[PDB]
């Protein structure tokens, strides 16, 4: 029952539908329509407020990069290198490097390759003219090293709206921005973030499906000191209802981005996001905020992402304490067994 980006939005000029359901994956479990508000309605205030998904049309928060194409950003992004993701499938599973060596045994399926901007256009074109299907995915935090005409519409966005959301909900600091440009049918399979993100559509449609933390159970991350921590072991493709069983019982949030629609993803929520088949490229910058700081008086029963948060350090804190990643697990089947199961 996964109807759940609604009847889909009619562009302005009686140009037809943005998209149709034909370039939506399918798959097992149903979903329910994340809310389109203005940014001026209340309730997506309080949305934000209590952590809960919301499509905001009317931020601005972007508005000088939706011009933004390839051709433009290639005469004005700079001469700065990229990070630049390639897969042989759709499914674009990121892996830590830093954690690469706890496990051995794991052969990344998704390769980083640094490169000019002119060169990733490049290898682009490439691949159409080839026919190949060969994917590829810029994901690279802008910094100072953008050309004039850049730094012109970063300056555009509408910092007055997003400075004061970051006010009223006590968040950190803006970490970092994401600039995202990717093929049509790319897919950054479900994880978690632990910050909070304003994800700010620019060119093309992308899917999002998301997950409160409290179906954790049901998504089976792998564990932390894995490269793919914060990721699903659920293949969603082909789901192995032997080794994950609840998620037969899953239940996501979905919506379908725009240009000019901020999706607020509430930090520890899940994330599922695939470009339109057939959708032409994407574009994307996303902000990243730190969450607000643990209150002093801790308030009964915990939201479930605070258990989470503990469910993670006790696995940091078995893993240095054991001083070997390997032994987290033995060590926990041995705490429940016949104890706790
Ligand atoms: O595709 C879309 O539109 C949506 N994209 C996302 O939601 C998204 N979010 C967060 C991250 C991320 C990856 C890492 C990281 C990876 C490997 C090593 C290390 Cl050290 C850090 N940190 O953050 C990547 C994403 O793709
Ligand atoms: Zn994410």
């Amino acid at each position: 029952v996964a109807s759940g980006s609604g009847e889909p939005r009619e562009e302005a000029g009686a140009l037809g539908p943005a998209w149709d359901e034909s370039q939506l994956r399918s798959y097992s479990f149903p979903t329910r329509p994340i809310p389109r508000l203005s940014q001026s309605d209340p309730r997506a205030e309080e949305l934000i407020e209590n952590e809960e998904p919301v499509v905001l049309t009317d931020t601005n928060l972007v508005y000088p990069a939706l011009k933004w194409d390839l051709e433009y950003l290639q005469e004005n992004i700079g001469n700065g290198d990229f990070s630049v993701y390639s897969a042989s499938t759709h499914k674009f599973l990121y892996y830590d490097e830093k954690k690469m060596a706890n496990f051995q045994n794991f052969k990344p399926r998704s390769n980083r390759e640094e490169m000019k901007f002119h060169e990733f256009v490049e290898k682009l074109q490439d691949i159409q003219q080839r026919g190949g299907e060969e994917r590829l995915y810029l994901q690279q935090t802008l910094n100072d090293t953008v050309g004039r005409k850049i730094v012109m519409d970063f300056l555009g966005f509408n910092w007055n709206w997003i400075n004061k959301q970051q006010g009223k909900r006590g968040w950190g600091q803006l970490t970092s921005n994401l600039l995202l440009i990717g093929m049509e049918g790319n897919v950054t399979p479900a994880h978690y973030d632990e910050q909070q993100n304003f994800f700010a559509q620019i060119k093309g449609y992308k899917r999002c499906i998301l997950f409160p933390p409290d179906q954790f159970e049901c998504l089976y991350p792998y564990p932390v000191h894995h490269p793919c921590d914060r990721q699903s072991q659920v293949d969603f493709d082909n789901p192995d209802y032997e080794r994950f069983p609840n998620f037969q019982n899953v239940v996501g949030y979905e919506t379908v981005v725009g240009p000019g629609d901020v999706l607020y993803i509430p930090m520890y929520w899940w994330h599922h996001i695939e470009s339109l088949l057939n959708g032409g490229i994407t574009i994307t910058v996303n902000f990243w905020y730190k969450g607000a700081p643990t209150p002093k008086r801790i308030e009964y029963p915990l939201k479930a992402h605070q258990k989470v948060a503990i469910m993670r350090n006790i696995e940091k804190m078995l893993g240095e304490a054991l001083g070997n990643p390997q032994e987290v697990g033995p060590l926990l089947n041995t705490m429940i067994k016949g104890r706790y199961n």
